[PDB]
């Protein structure tokens, strides 16, 4: 039996945005119109680029909030907005415009890690799953209800990179089958439980030096989570090494955190608050990512075993 098509206003920025309106873009709904944040240093956004592609009309308000920037949406007529990773915030007004309102696709499975770095901060929790959920937007900061949910593991070596690609896969699909139970009547919105919230925060190059008084496995989750940006680090000599891959290990001998427990072609072994984080892949200023080996055979000073980092 026949699905049904809707007009749709698609506002969104980055890649992540992009993939979603490539989805729509080639369902049988029409894209009215897409807006986007204005162009930065001058580039033009993904979303704008694939835009201009297909020749669909782009809109960059600075704002949405005064009021007359509010036509430009009113004047596209559409069945409704669908918003991802636009940056900028829809008002009431904006929010009440379209006939079925507005919904986002957001990268955790709410309430869980609302805000600025989901994906990230899911990777950086140890969560066994992350996902995607499609939501009706309200007044406040990812609190809607939630329409659609889908769940996706997180595997031993996902960073923030390749979970992004899983979750830029799997939000299309979220968001092709909400559109089609909104069009039929069929949705059902869902109150987010306000006590499993929890908000996630943007990463930081203050956050990315590694912390010994962690435990291990917090550690080697954070060289997952800060992968692509920051980059975990730590400093010997006076320099940053940042710190691509690591493992694992088990309790030994009790030792104060960061001492170096053994430096080999094995690894770095540290010293944690909780098991030995060994550090496989390194990057020393000014040079080419590297193993243990490579660094430990010029300079084996940096790395002493006893020493403390
Ligand atoms: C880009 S407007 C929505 C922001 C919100 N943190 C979300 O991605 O769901």
């Amino acid at each position: 039996a026949m699905s049904d098509s809707l007009r749709i206003i698609f506002a969104g920025t980055p890649d992540f945005a992009a993939r979603h309106l490539g989805a729509l873009l080639s369902s049988q709904h029409k894209i009215v119109g897409v807006f986007t944040q204005p162009d930065r240093p001058l580039t033009p956004s993904p979303v704008k680029i694939l835009a201009e592609h297909h020749g669909i009309p782009v809109f960059q308000p600075k704002s949405l909030r005064p009021e007359e920037n509010q036509h430009l949406v009113a004047d596209l007529n559409a069945d409704i907005m669908v918003v991802v990773a636009y940056g900028l915030i829809l008002p009431a007004a904006v929010l009440a415009m379209p006939r079925l309102g507005c919904i986002n696709v957001h990268g955790s499975l709410l309430p869980r890690w609302r805000g600025a770095a989901p994906i990230q901060r899911s990777v950086w929790a140890g969560d066994e799953k992350t996902g995607i959920t499609i939501m009706q937007m309200d007044i406040g900061l990812d609190t809607g209800a939630m329409l659609h949910k889908i769940e996706c593991a997180i595997q031993p070596e996902d960073t923030s990179a390749t979970l992004y690609d899983k979750l830029a896969q799997l939000g299309p699909q979220g968001l092709l089958i909400t559109l089609q139970q909104l069009a039929a009547g069929t949705a059902l919105a869902e109150v987010q439980n306000e006590t499993q919230a929890t908000y996630a925060e943007k990463l930081s190059k203050e956050e990315a030096k590694l912390d010994w008084t962690l435990s291990a496995t917090q550690l080697e989750r954070c060289i997952r989570a800060f992968n692509p940006w920051p980059v975990s680090y730590f400093i010997v000599d006076e320099q940053p090494i940042k710190v691509w891959q690591a493992q694992v290990l088990p309790a030994g001998e009790d030792a104060e955190p960061g001492t170096i427990i053994h430096a080999d072609k094995h690894g770095i072994q540290v010293a944690t608050a909780d098991g030995v984080l060994n550090i496989t892949q390194l990057q020393p200023a000014g040079k080419k990512a590297m193993s243990a080996a490579d660094l430990l055979n010029s300079r084996r000073e940096w790395f002493i075993p006893g020493s403390q980092l």
